[PDB]
């Protein structure tokens, strides 16, 4: 009956992103009430001596976007990350809630509307797609943005 | 015949929109395939995501350029949504370096999500001239084997 | 007495790039006259069982970027290439010759004065960048631009 | 005393300008360096560029952040300035990930450029704790060793 929200970032490669950038979000989104599934500590953290690890890794992963309410979904980079994208692209297709943040001030865009390439923003609305869009971690607890909104109906 | 949206970032520079695109569009029609290439088949951007969206929900599989380092951020949502809908899923690399997180696959491990543990390879082509082979998976999902 | 031009370029990492989009690039350098010293041909075609091969290519590409007269880089991709960026730096303390080539109408940037990093102009002029900045493979023997003028006088 | 230029992808995020750089600025004060961080340092994109560019010339070393896949491109074109100039060069990535077009190094082989063909590994820090290494080319170079 808690949401569920997937949280599809890069930090995990870094160890001081890792240990730094990650709680905070975490705990935003935590402190609204979500129940978070962040993907290296639930499915990374395994034993890296069998030879399937990786194939594992990415089977939980998948199961757990098929199984979460929303994706939120860290997109800074040039470019945004890779795996964070086909997650993205699977939320889309899944029919998933869509969350994007990004406080990367830089741009890397093919387009003139959006600040990243525009197929990242192929599930979310023509007009007011920038409601979901979070450009700080203050942001994410705004009742005037689509998250909040969301978990209150 | 059998529908391939062939996603890549080629379309972003002029030399390689001429002449990287049509040898692989070339290859795969050699196999009776039906090629969707969307920078061709395309306010205007929110129109273009939604073209793509469409031509992938109406593919039967996806072949996904996945050169560079890293790969393309707009291909891997594609894929993403080809690998959630059941498509067909075949990668091409012919990019020699690794971008990787694993020791497994020459890519991050998530790209691979929609395709077996064992014989991941028989997806994975690493020169145009592979696109054929009979005895890789698209000419084996083209035929039933 | 010629002069030489070391042409930077993820090109050779890719098959189809290697085979397909380089010899047209130098083509149209060597039309001008230009000796063009493409570094995957001259120097990382070596014996890679040799344990030391990397180095020597690093140490290769590095003299010949001290050696030449000018650098044509590509700097193509979201971001452009790293190899790349490090042997325009080197240009750019060096005081050779710089001149750019992207053909990505892709932005990739911290800035809205250029389309890139504003580090990638820093050995170009303030005003009249642009002369410098090829966006076409037809561009580059333009008489109107900054190689042909400097072949020139 | 000595200065070092931290070159980093850092600045362009709210939240890794916040928490990730402090740390290392700290790592390196305590080896008694006078750090030059650009983004605090820091028309006015022309002039940005000029700033960095004179602050790489009139530095000591360079100690430059090459996490990412690939890494940033300002920090490489200063990381080449920097080799060219002759400076101190060593190199912080706590990024596991590979981005390599080779097996000896984790990264692109022209990044090491600067260093030499054996022991390059002593001026390669993979954590912010490895700074202050007394085994460590950093401080070897700070002290004559």
């Amino acid at each position: 009956k808690r949401k569920i929200i997937y949280l599809a970032s890069p930090y995990g490669f870094s160890q001081q992103q890792k240990t730094l950038l990650l709680p905070p979000i975490v705990r935003a989104l935590e402190a609204l009430g979500i129940e978070v599934w962040e993907p290296f500590a639930r499915n990374n953290q395994i034993d890296f001596s069998q030879a399937d690890w990786a194939y594992r890794v990415a089977q939980a992963d998948l199961q757990d976007v098929k199984n979460c309410d929303g994706i939120f979904a860290v997109v800074n980079g040039t470019p945004p990350d890779e795996g964070v994208m086909v997650e993205l692209g699977m939320a889309i297709a899944l029919n998933k809630a869509i969350f994007l943040f990004r406080d990367d001030f830089r741009r890397c865009s093919d387009n003139e509307r959006y600040p990243l390439n525009l197929m990242l923003f192929a599930g979310l609305p023509e007009i007011g797609w920038e409601n979901y869009y979070y450009t700080s971690v203050d942001e994410i607890q705004s009742h005037d943005k689509a998250l909040y909104k969301w978990l209150t109906g």
